[PDB]
């Protein structure tokens, strides 16, 4: 288990660093807020990574709540999106991480699977607006910004979604997953829903105004 806090560690801190060396000189405006965001997510996940090699998972947790609003904002620049729909955006996730959290503290069957039905709800609301709302904006944008937004899209909506499914069947859920593999496996996760992800956006010349 210490490997994969170790290499996840790593794979963020030199992702943070790519990112970090790769937007400096980068001059035009619209360009270098996406390089602000993105190198952010991967700053703020290795900085709790590290925090658990020196540690308990609550962490990786806290982690998820400053990280996965950042990387809707990503997403909501890309599309030129509203004020109101990114605030409703940011709004569910803070109810689908929050939810988690007070769920995971119930010890009661009932109460907690509503807890979690709810935070999964917020997810699917999440998904449904990348999905259907974000691709009709994106698809009246330049090629660019529709074509690098759809990868990101289909990107976010697998590895997103496969979070409640490790988390049911892990120490949190029926405890069949073992938790060092359940590390294992989020570690995976997360290093792509963050790294795979802004290696993606940033290597694309959507983020330019043009
Ligand atoms: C600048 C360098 C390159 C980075 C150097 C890293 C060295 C380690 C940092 C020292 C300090 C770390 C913060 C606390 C640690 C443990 C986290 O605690 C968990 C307990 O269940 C989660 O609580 C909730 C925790 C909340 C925290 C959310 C993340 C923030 C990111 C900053
Ligand atoms: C870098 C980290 C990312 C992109 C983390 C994403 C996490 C989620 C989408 C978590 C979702 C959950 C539910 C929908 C149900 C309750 C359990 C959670 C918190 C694992």
């Amino acid at each position: 288990e210490w490997i994969w806090l170790a290499l996840g560690t790593a794979l963020m801190g030199l992702g943070t660093l790519y990112f970090l060396v790769k937007g400096m000189g980068v001059s035009d405006p619209d360009a270098k807020k996406f390089y602000a965001i993105t190198t952010l997510v991967p700053a703020i996940a290795f900085t709790m990574y590290l925090s658990m090699l020196l540690g308990i998972y609550w962490a990786r947790y806290a982690s998820w709540l400053f990280t996965t609003p950042l990387l809707l904002l990503d997403l909501a620049l890309l599309v030129d999106a509203d004020q109101g729909t990114i605030l409703a955006l940011v709004g569910a996730d803070g109810i689908m991480i929050g939810t988690g959290l007070v769920g995971a503290l119930t010890k009661v069957y009932s109460y907690r699977f509503v807890w979690w039905a709810i935070s999964t709800a917020a997810m699917l609301y999440i998904l449904y607006v990348l999905f259907f709302g974000f691709t009709s904006k994106a698809e009246s944008m330049r090629p660019e910004v529709a074509s690098t937004f759809k990868v990101l899209r289909n990107v976010t909506v697998v590895l997103w979604s496969a979070y409640p499914v490790v988390w049911l069947i892990g120490s949190e859920g029926a405890g069949i997953v073992p938790l060092n593999i359940e590390t294992l496996l989020f570690m995976v996760l997360d290093v792509s829903a963050k790294v795979g992800f802004g290696l993606i956006l940033l290597r694309s010349r959507a983020i330019f105004g043009e």
